[PDB]
């Protein structure tokens, strides 16, 4: 079970220049929950934003190159990645928009954090068609000190 998790501002938008513009710890806390203990697959430029590998998470990392730390998976292709996760009950794909993009055919479910704010972005979650997916999850949050957007939790499973 292939699942992608990511967080989308206004039309989509996922980055810029290799940053999420946003303050809501809010997401944190649900990206944490979400992806505990679940392999996590991400691509070399979320990876190098990170600088760390995640604890309590076999981190791994899509490079077309050899990798460069020992202290994460190495793969060089999306079905070697899927292959370096074993048999576990769920696969998180973490980011960014090109893994997001060849992950999404592959992935049963999404869950998506619909932020209220408005990005310039050079970095967008793909365009997902809705009639193939069905909410299961949706829960909206209002802004408050800590938060800075109004946003949505949202959990969706291939139809
Ligand atoms: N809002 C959110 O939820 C999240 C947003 N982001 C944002 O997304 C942006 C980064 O995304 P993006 O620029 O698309 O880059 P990615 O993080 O998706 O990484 C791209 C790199 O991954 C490697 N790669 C990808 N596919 C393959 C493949 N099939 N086989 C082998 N290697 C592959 C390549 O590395 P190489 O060039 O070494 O071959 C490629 O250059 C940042 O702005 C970040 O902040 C990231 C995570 C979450
Ligand atoms: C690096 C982390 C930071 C926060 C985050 N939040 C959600 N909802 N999905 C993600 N893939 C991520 C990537
Ligand atoms: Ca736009
Ligand atoms: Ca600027
Ligand atoms: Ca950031
Ligand atoms: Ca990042
Ligand atoms: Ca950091
Ligand atoms: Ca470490
Ligand atoms: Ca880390
Ligand atoms: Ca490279
Ligand atoms: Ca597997
Ligand atoms: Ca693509
Ligand atoms: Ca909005
Ligand atoms: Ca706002
Ligand atoms: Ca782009
Ligand atoms: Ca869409
Ligand atoms: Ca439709
Ligand atoms: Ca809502
Ligand atoms: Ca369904
Ligand atoms: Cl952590
Ligand atoms: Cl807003
Ligand atoms: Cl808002």
């Amino acid at each position: 079970m292939i699942s992608l998790i990511a967080a989308l501002a206004v039309d989509r938008v996922i980055g810029m220049e290799n940053a999420m513009p946003w303050n809501l710890p809010a997401d944190l806390a649900w990206f944490k929950r979400n992806t505990l203990d679940k392999p996590v697959i991400m691509g070399r430029h979320t990876w190098e934003s990170i600088g760390r590998p995640l604890p309590g998470r076999k981190n791994i990392i899509l490079s077309s190159q050899p990798g460069t730390d020992d202290r994460v998976t190495w793969v060089k292709s999306v079905d070697e990645a899927i292959a370096a996760c074993g048999d576990v009950p769920e696969i998180m794909v973490i980011g960014g928009g090109r893994v997001y993009e060849q992950f999404l055919p592959k992935a049963q479910k999404l869950y998506l954090t619909h932020i209220d704010a408005e990005v310039e972005g050079d970095t967008h979650f793909p365009d997902y068609e809705p009639d193939d997916w069905e909410s299961v999850f949706s829960e909206f949050h209002d802004a408050d000190a800590q938060n800075s957007h109004s946003y949505c939790f949202e959990i969706l499973e291939r139809r």
